[PDB]
């Protein structure tokens, strides 16, 4: 039933900005003509923006770090709501906020970014693509995949309504590894992407086989977590805050 | 043909599936670090024991508890054999008598997989109870635990897994040796038929381990060793296993 599905979305989208404070209408209200942030493009206007002395990229890197942190309280928060959820088994509920979490992070940093740099810290700054491109050797290309990913993300022209649902159907997924009542969890899903489709197919009438296309990103956001863990296992070797290692063990 | 036997093994595996819940694969994974979330409550003495009252003679507490759960077993085990291929089909009796001389000896199978060599998951693996703690019970019961652990440390060692626990439960089943057997040509029918799909099972599944298949019949001695030393054992000292316990050999 329609409706059903329609009451699932608004349920999702109301959780959505209570769990979430950067939605992507205010960062793209920012990033566009209609508000002002600091803009850090080299490292003269760098730390001009800290308002110090004598490695900036370790800072930057554990800076990331944190706000996956603060990201993966929110995503939490919001899972519950998503009906079903709780419902489950605790060790799947754990196996898929496991697996789920740096795909909705990286879904979610799109939503702050745009061609030219980042949104950083609740609006408050913005850090530019070239600036990122630029730092030290064994980092300065973690976020190019994000901006990669970005750019083709962002051509789809989603909202946060199109995102409260997305971000579900990402988290309830059957295929994650350690999962064991599968069932429950497809079962959840398969309702998730019928109002997901119900929702691209109200909001994006000009858009051809939208569902389609989305689903597809699915496939260079986890190519991005994929790479994001053999560069950090470059990292330790060569040359990281706790709750990430939980994360990352027995990580594919 | 070989196919066959691969989906008489599915057939298998899917209904142990429904018919078991506390499975092998899931049993092991609590006794492993693999449950990085939900862990069960140990019992490896006395002020462990009830302590846990709230999260799960004493003689008794853990007899019965016991009884209760092989009368439950028994359903799904009953449950299980009609999914057989041809067993509703046999005789009537022979099919009870079947189910009569094979229930426990699957329990004790079934037992192995909830077990290590510390102790025993109980009540759906949110409990444990240590091999240790049984041995130092009260009475003669100080030891009703320990040919089945002795069991299950030698059991396990097979290694096996579910798909290959399905189809050998069947073969306990269809036995072609029980005293109450009047029409026994078709039983041997079906256990004949298991067995090949036993050893196919298990020539795929494990190569690796060198005449496994006999390794594995050869357990039968001892499992029905164990079913047999027991009521020897409960005759020193529920309504559904007297029936059953009527003279058992
Ligand atoms: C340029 N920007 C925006 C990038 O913001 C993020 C980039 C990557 C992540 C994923 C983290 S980083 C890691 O190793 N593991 C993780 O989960 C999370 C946030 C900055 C810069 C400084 C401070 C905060 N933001
Ligand atoms: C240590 N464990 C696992 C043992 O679980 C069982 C042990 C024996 C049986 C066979 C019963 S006992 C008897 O005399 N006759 C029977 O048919 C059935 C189950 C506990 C401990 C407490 C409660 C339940 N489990």
């Amino acid at each position: 039933e329609s409706a059903d599905l329609r009451a699932l979305a608004k349920h999702l989208y109301d959780s959505y900005i209570k769990s979430f404070p950067l939605t992507k209408a205010k960062a793209r209200a920012i990033l566009t003509g209609k508000t002002s942030p600091f803009v850090i493009y080299d490292m003269n206007s760098l730390m001009m923006g800290e308002d110090t002395p004598l490695e900036v990229a370790i800072r930057i890197f554990q800076g990331c770090q944190f706000r996956s942190v603060e990201a993966v309280q929110e995503i939490t928060e919001y899972a519950k709501s998503i009906p079903g959820f709780v419902n489950l088994d605790l060790n799947d509920q754990v196996t898929l906020l496991k697996y789920g979490v740096h795909e909705i992070i990286y879904t979610m940093l799109a939503s702050l970014m745009n061609k030219d740099g980042v949104l950083i810290s609740e609006g408050q700054g913005f850090m530019t693509r070239e600036f990122l491109k630029s730092l030290a050797k064994p980092f300065g290309d973690f976020m190019e995949p994000k901006f990669e990913f970005a750019v083709k993300f962002n051509a789809l022209e989603l909202d946060d309504s199109d995102l409260a649902i997305f971000i579900a159907v990402i988290i309830l997924s059957g295929d994650r590894p350690g999962l064991l009542n599968v069932k429950p969890i497809e079962d959840i899903q398969d309702n998730l992407l019928q109002a997901l489709e119900l929702q691209l197919k109200l909001n994006h009438p000009e858009s051809s086989q939208l569902f389609a296309k989305l689903l597809q990103k699915m496939t260079d956001l986890r190519q991005i977590v994929t790479e994001h863990v053999q560069l950090l296992q470059v990292i330790k070797k060569t040359e990281l805050h706790p709750l990430l290692q939980e994360i990352y063990k027995d990580l594919y």
